[PDB]
């Protein structure tokens, strides 16, 4: 919906002819998804009730207005310092809830609301910047790609040449992964998103050990915790024209392985 521009004032490089931009994640055929009958949406009377401890959607997060975004004021619609500092998962409304698309708790779901520019840095490859100012706790976009199984992810790491840097484009959806009860579905190896050939503009953001952005897990239906979203929020004020970066290290081994 929002435009994405690209500029290269440095060299003769351009995007690979096989790369494609996507709006939603593509789901691998073998990727298990919550059974129909398990899906449940809150029954809030009005979009306003959803921000309270009584909303069904927030029934999994502890207490301290319980939702992760600010109510009113200057930081309204922005991630709360509680979450920003805690890094807990974000429980949002979703397909199924009795609230409207306008629900104050559907911000990640509402999508990228900011134009972005892919640009060629002086000597570090492509990078991403924004023509408007981004405030701390502001949602920018999700990390998209093809959702695959750990088995397939492992295969891709062990069988691809390192020249492809599959490790850089594979992100595990392991927010609720834990070697325990919940079926290997949560006790076993997590699913992953592969953004090598199909992804959103965030695939072009550079890694930095002192990022201004960070990845947060956002959950729609609670039955799909194993396939949570990878949502990037600004963790610092980002004046328009400043390169966006996130810590790729914080299967590887393987890667590859295968191859050887
Ligand atoms: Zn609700
Ligand atoms: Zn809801
Ligand atoms: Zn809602």
């Amino acid at each position: 919906q929002l435009p994405i521009s690209i500029v290269n004032r440095e060299d003769d490089a351009f995007l690979n002819p096989n790369f494609r931009f996507i709006d939603h994640s593509i789901i691998g055929k073998n990727v298990p998804v919550a059974d129909q009958s398990f899906r449940v949406g809150c029954s809030c009377a009005s979009d306003e009730e959803c921000m309270y401890s009584t909303c069904q959607c927030l029934d999994e997060m502890a207490p301290d207005k319980r939702f992760a975004y600010y109510s009113q004021g200057a930081k309204k619609g922005l991630l709360r310092d509680r979450v920003l500092q805690s890094q807990e998962p974000i429980y949002e409304c979703h397909q199924g809830c009795a609230c409207s698309k306008d629900c104050p708790n559907r911000v990640v779901e509402r999508g990228r609301t900011v134009p972005l520019q892919i640009f060629r840095t002086k000597d570090r490859g492509w990078g991403v910047k924004c023509p408007v100012n981004i405030k701390r706790g502001q949602f920018v976009d999700r990390y998209l790609g093809e959702i695959i199984t750990s088995e397939e992810a492992d295969r891709r790491r062990a069988e691809s040449t390192i020249a492809r840097r599959k490790d850089v484009y594979l992100f595990a959806l392991d927010k609720f992964s834990d070697p325990d009860s919940l079926d290997p579905l949560l006790a076993g190896q997590p699913l992953e998103v592969d953004g090598e050939y199909m992804s959103g503009p965030t695939r072009f953001i550079n890694h930095s050990c002192d990022p201004n952005m960070a990845i947060f897990a956002r959950v729609g239906d609670h039955a799909d915790k194993h396939i949570h979203d990878l949502a990037l929020f600004a963790i610092k004020d980002i004046p328009k024209g400043t390169e966006l970066t996130f810590d790729y290290v914080n299967k590887i081994s393987e890667m590859t392985k295968c191859l050887c």
